[PDB]
């Protein structure tokens, strides 16, 4: 990250006097003050607490600079009116300095995302980086580019809208040279009207790109009025311009032929929506200078990731929704509020599993009962807590909650009722029952959802 505070100041638009601290050479930029060494800008974003409260923490860990929205002593800090805002200006600006190809893409879907297939295709020609993990919101987006290896020529971004509009923003910050657009199959719907909103809130990628560049875009009939009309359109799918003309899935493996590839492909995964991901990611890869034989050879050996934890399913046909992905509060908050955002199904409840987040030394208890303010009696019927330091927010649900609400379970170096907690939940769970199951992956909480899917 070639930046510096003097200039972080000027695209940021420093509400401060800057020329109070020296202009030094930064290095990474986090949000997570677990993260910082020494050099690091630290961002302090509204999470579970405000960043601000950590402010303190991040220059003992050795932050140069930090993002401010107030007076900080005797630490070199930047004045601004919203460090998110701030944070997404400077990753625009920074786009604009190395001047990296970037490749936008959206829905995460499979075992492997088009995300991943392509940055894989990428990197066997280019310098390539991409979105890690999950972090592709106004959070997500911006930390990336920030975090872009020096010297990178290929930047293959995922793009994701929790309302309509969200995505509008992101092309606008990224201004793309090349996006997919895939369609995820349905829930019963997020924070959107239906399939259509949904569909306009995706198109919405090329809104920040050229006239004449690369779109591709679904068969579906559904993208049709969200199309641009300047820019250079590929639709994928049976009977369009590309389709996998033929396939064949193994226990593991996978082999497919499209159209326009006068070899076939060979992938170890499984499911049509796995060959798609592959062809279009391919397509794009051929447009940028990568060979037929260079690619097969690519998909040779490819990387399945963590599941991209939507919704399965458990032998009584009721909705699950484990998040391994972030281990850290402000995640535990964000998706109590998905979870009880989201309508239960008819004649059917709401369960939460909270167990015992990690690595949050002398904070561990002040932060999980934090969660409590995520908390509604009104949406969430029954709030199971297991683990130890969660404890406390277990004592306060219980008061919050009617009677018989709340069940805690302990875990210590001293007992462990993980047996117990088993069985409350498969007493609790019905057909159309939500449930969610959040907290450090252990064997102990992995182990419990193999129980559910038995
Ligand atoms: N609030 C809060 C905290 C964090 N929040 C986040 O990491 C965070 C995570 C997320 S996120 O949900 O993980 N997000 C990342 C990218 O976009 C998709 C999902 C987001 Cl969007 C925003 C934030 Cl600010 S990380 C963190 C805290 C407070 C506690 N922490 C450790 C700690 C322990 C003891 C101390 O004395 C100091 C710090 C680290």
């Amino acid at each position: 990250m070639k930046l510096t505070i003097h200039e972080i100041a000027q695209v940021v638009g420093a509400k401060n006097d800057i020329s109070i601290f020296e202009d030094t050479q930064l290095e990474k930029a986090e949000f997570d003050s677990r993260l910082i060494g020494t050099g690091d800008l630290f961002v302090p974003l509204k999470g579970a607490r405000d960043g601000h409260d950590f402010i303190e923490t991040a220059f003992e860990n050795g932050a140069a600079v930090t993002l401010s929205e107030k007076e900080v002593s005797n630490h070199p800090y930047i004045l601004v009116d919203d460090v998110l805002t701030a944070f997404q200006s400077l990753a625009s600006y920074y786009l604009e300095k190395t001047t990296v190809d970037v490749f936008a893409v959206t829905g995460s879907n499979g075992k492997t995302t088009t995300k991943d297939m392509l940055a894989h295709l990428l990197s066997t020609r280019y310098k390539t980086y991409k979105t890690q993990g999950n972090y592709n919101n106004e959070i997500g987006l911006p930390y990336t580019v920030l975090h872009m290896p020096e010297g990178t020529e290929k930047l293959v971004l995922e793009m994701g809208q929790d309302h309509l509009g969200d995505i509008h923003l992101l092309s606008e910050l990224a201004r793309p040279k090349t996006a997919i657009v895939t369609l995820v199959g349905e829930a019963h719907l997020a924070f959107f009207k239906d399939r259509s909103e949904i569909a306009k809130g995706k198109m919405q990628i090329a809104d920040g790109m050229a006239s004449g560049s690369l779109l591709l875009a679904p068969a579906d009939p559904i993208v049709e009025d969200y199309l641009p009309i300047d820019k250079k359109v590929v639709r994928f799918g049976q009977g369009a311009e590309l389709e996998i003309t033929d396939l064949v899935e193994r226990k593991d493996s996978l082999t497919f032929k499209a159209n326009f590839l006068e070899q076939a492909l060979d992938l170890p995964v499984t499911g049509k929506y796995n060959a798609t991901n592959a062809m279009i990611a391919s397509y794009v890869a051929l447009q940028e200078g990568v060979s037929e034989e260079q690619i097969r050879l690519a998909f040779q050996h490819l990387e399945l990731t963590r599941n991209r934890t939507e919704w399965k399913k458990a032998a009584n046909g009721a909705d699950i929704l484990s998040d391994v992905y972030n281990a850290n509060p402000t995640a535990m908050k964000l998706i109590l509020e998905t979870f009880s955002a989201i309508p239960a199904n008819e004649g059917g409840k709401k369960i939460a599993v909270l167990a015992d987040m990690k690595e949050l030394g002398d904070q561990s208890v002040q932060l999980h009962n934090q969660m409590i303010l995520s908390l509604s009696p009104d949406v969430l019927d029954i709030v199971i807590f297991y683990g130890e330091d969660i404890a406390q927010l277990a004592q306060l649900a219980s008061q919050m909650f009617p009677i018989g609400h709340v069940y805690y379970f302990k875990k210590t170096e001293d007992q462990d009722q993980f047996e117990d907690l088993v069985k409350q939940v498969k007493e609790s769970l019905g057909a159309h029952d939500q449930i969610l199951l959040k907290g450090s992956n252990s064997m102990n909480l992995a182990k419990l959802v193999e129980s559910l899917e038995n």
